[PDB]
């Protein structure tokens, strides 16, 4: 009801990616987890989603599988 | 040619918001499921980070998902 158990298959590359953007984003002052990055790439395209960006860059990286 | 389980608990808004986007990106003729959002949103997050454009609202968003982790 308040929380959910994501469960998803990815890739090596992706979760290089994701440590690249963990390291990006944490700084001496704030660590940042791989799942806060999850949760924060989720909430970043929800915003894009209300606000209609990148849908040619969605598209074409969505096709790009 | 690895892959990885991925575990990670999220509200329930971002399940609902994981559910509408999946069908925003869907048609009849090809399914994104709610995984394959989790994927693009990590690719597009990156790309974002290597474009260097968007860092600040990135760490805004960040600070406040972290004041957000306490206690609901
Ligand atoms: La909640
Ligand atoms: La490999
Ligand atoms: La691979």
């Amino acid at each position: 009801k308040e929380k959910k158990r994501l469960q998803v298959v990815i890739s090596e590359e992706q979760d290089a990616l994701l440590t690249r953007a963990a390291y990006a984003l944490s700084s001496p002052e704030r660590a940042v987890s791989k799942s806060e990055v999850v949760r924060l790439a989720i909430e970043k395209i929800a915003r894009e989603l209300e606000e209609g960006k990148a849908k040619e860059e969605l598209e074409a990286l969505l096709k790009h599988l």
